[PDB]
């Protein structure tokens, strides 16, 4: 027998890891028991298995928890499992990087899925704004020019007979509240942090980071997304959407299989927003294009009992038949790059969008106290979207804010 903890990835996480495993157990004789970590209680008890030496042969972690667990030294190195996938070039560099903790010679996680983000939009409202797609998410200055069409159009939903929102996204009360702002930041030029003579420091107070960062926060400070909105998480939003509020709000590809699905099984497939939906990756920054890359790898403890055999179900799990299996199952990209060429990907137009802005990956250093920079960061970003909400941020008191997130990131490094 092999231990797997998962987190729940799938709308059935226990049921759908043993159809994903089944012809696994079937051709190597062994039965996989699967333990599923609701998301309040998982790091905790992965930061238990790891101090106590007690727990599962593999765990799934979040590709931003790769570093913080590595350091700790209790994974076993993958990197004859990541060979035998194909090696450096079978990943995109975004994906390759959470491989391991940064700067570290050995690999410690098998990449297992892909999360990342691009627009979705209202093909209809931007047809009756005047805005073509193409000049809307080329770039800023083209995005801004079609939230402000979007704003004056007399388009109204023909379900809810309402005027849409230009854009719906997030504030501070979502669990992605700084991966929102990431492309803004790194198309701006900037960063979260900078490396300098070996040392890590925050880069949210740079010029480049800060006009990203006003960039995004003010086009909610300018009436382009709603009060309401600034309250909600990501899945709140998503609801929004598929409701008919707003012409225009970002995801990831798991709305494309809910636009299939019937309002009575948890989809949207009967709104009229399913009828008309677009996708485009993020729109070019000043200095490129960049799209926000996270999902989980599976990780090898180094007190496991069946080495060798947890490492045949790595390239199981890793390689190309389970990985298309399971992008379908969660609605998330195979991290394996040459799966995305599976017909379930490339006859759906919209997933093939999804695979391009792919091609504009980029994700954060894999650190070992990454944890404690995002939260400092999204503190602030926080104070950030408390001041949008009142119409009062300026460039000034942002600086300020990114100031003091810096000094506290910097000593937290
Ligand atoms: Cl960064």
């Amino acid at each position: 027998t092999l231990e797997v903890w998962i987190m729940p990835n799938s709308p059935q996480p226990a049921e759908d890891f043993k159809a994903l495993v089944a012809p696994f157990e079937k051709a190597h004789g062994v039965e996989v028991k699967v333990t599923v970590l609701d998301a309040g209680v998982a790091w905790t008890k992965i930061t238990t298995a790891a101090t106590s030496g007690v727990g599962p042969d593999l765990t799934q972690l979040g590709t931003t928890w790769v570093g913080a667990i590595s350091a700790m030294g209790v994974l076993e190195p993958v990197d004859d499992v990541l060979e035998a996938l194909g090696g450096e070039k079978a990943y995109l560099p975004a994906v390759w990087r959470t491989t391991r903790l940064e700067g570290a010679r050995q690999a410690t996680a098998v990449p297992w899925f892909s999360e990342l983000r691009a627009f979705y939009y209202r093909t209809d409202a931007l047809k009756a704004a005047g805005v073509n797609p193409a000049e809307m998410f080329a770039s800023w200055q083209g995005f801004e020019a079609g939230l402000a069409r979007l704003k004056a159009s007399s388009f109204r939903d023909p379900e809810t007979k309402a005027p849409l929102a230009p854009l719906c996204t997030p504030g501070k009360n979502s669990w992605d509240v700084l991966h929102n702002a990431a492309p803004w930041i790194w198309g701006a030029g900037g960063e979260i942090v900078r490396q300098a003579g070996g040392r890590w420091q925050s880069a949210l107070n740079s010029p480049e980071s800060l006009e990203g960062l006003y960039f995004f926060l003010s086009l909610a400070q300018k009436g382009y997304v709603p009060a309401e909105s600034l309250e909600k998480n990501t899945a709140q939003i998503e609801a929004d959407f598929q409701a008919g509020k707003c012409a225009v709000f970002a995801s990831g590809p798991w709305m494309i299989q809910r636009a299939q699905v019937p309002e009575a099984k948890g989809g949207f497939a009967e709104r009229t927003a399913a009828k008309n939906l677009g996708v485009a990756p993020y729109p070019a920054g000043p200095k490129g294009r960049y799209t926000f890359f996270g999902g989980s790898n599976l990780a090898l403890f180094n007190f496991s009992k069946n080495k060798p055999l947890a490492k045949e179900l790595l390239k199981y799990l890793g390689g190309p038949e389970a990985q298309v299996r399971y992008a379908q199952m969660t609605g998330m990209l195979p991290a394996l790059r040459s799966a995305w060429s599976d017909p379930s990907f490339q006859q759906n137009p919209l997933l093939r969008t999804f695979i391009q802005a792919a091609q504009f990956g980029r994700t954060y250093p894999s650190l070992a106290g990454w944890g404690g920079v995002e939260n400092l960061a999204v503190q602030h970003l926080g104070m950030a979207w408390d001041l949008v909400a009142q119409g009062r941020l300026t460039r000034e008191a942002l600086k300020d804010l990114m100031d003091k997130a810096s000094a506290a990131i910097n000593q937290a490094l």
